[PDB]
């Protein structure tokens, strides 16, 4: 409907595949050559589904700060016949505020699914599920079972992937520049 649509449109055309594993089906982003990231609630395994079809994991690697504390991103080597769009150049460097952005899904479930979640907080610390958490953006957007993998953007920006919601809030993970140096 505008220009932040028209950013996380362009994201999800080109850099979404739908994620299945033993946990359920993830709108998952490709970042580059054949490197992608899901919740790690996911729990990848030697096999995953990318668009129904019977996938190799040739590397997966559940991030955490050098506190050895979760960060909730798990970032996957596919052995896949094609490379991503390369969009690393639109991942923020610095932890940071942002206004106006969009959490887009693309899952069996919820297809061609755009949300205007707002203003979004660094909130950092969060509990989830149990498991203690950092790096955890924050927006007033009651999401749902179904939107875990999800792409938050602002416009020219991928700024977090969609971890959980308490009813009222929703959170996402951090995406850094620097988890995507090769």
């Amino acid at each position: 409907m505008g220009p932040g649509f028209d950013f996380a449109q362009a994201i999800m055309k080109k850099n979404t595949v739908i994620a299945r594993t033993e946990k359920g089906e993830f709108t998952m982003l490709g970042v580059y050559d054949r490197v992608a990231v899901i919740p790690t609630h996911a729990s990848v395994g030697e096999i995953i589904y990318i668009n129904d079809v019977e996938t190799r994991v040739l590397d997966a690697c559940a991030l955490r700060d050098l506190t050895d504390t979760n960060l909730e991103i798990t970032i996957v080597k596919l052995d896949r016949n094609q490379k991503f769009r390369d969009i690393r150049h639109f991942l923020p460097r610095c932890e940071d505020d942002y206004n106006d952005a969009v959490l887009s899904v693309h899952t069996s479930k919820f297809p061609n699914m755009y949300i205007p979640v707002g203003q979004v907080t660094n909130y950092g610390f969060l509990n989830l599920g149990g498991t203690p958490t950092h790096r955890i953006l924050m927006y007033n957007f009651p999401t749902r079972a179904g939107q875990c993998g999800g792409v938050v953007t602002t416009t020219g920006k991928v700024i977090g992937i969609h971890v959980g919601g308490n009813g009222a809030q929703g959170f996402a993970a951090m995406l850094l520049h620097s988890y995507f140096t090769d």
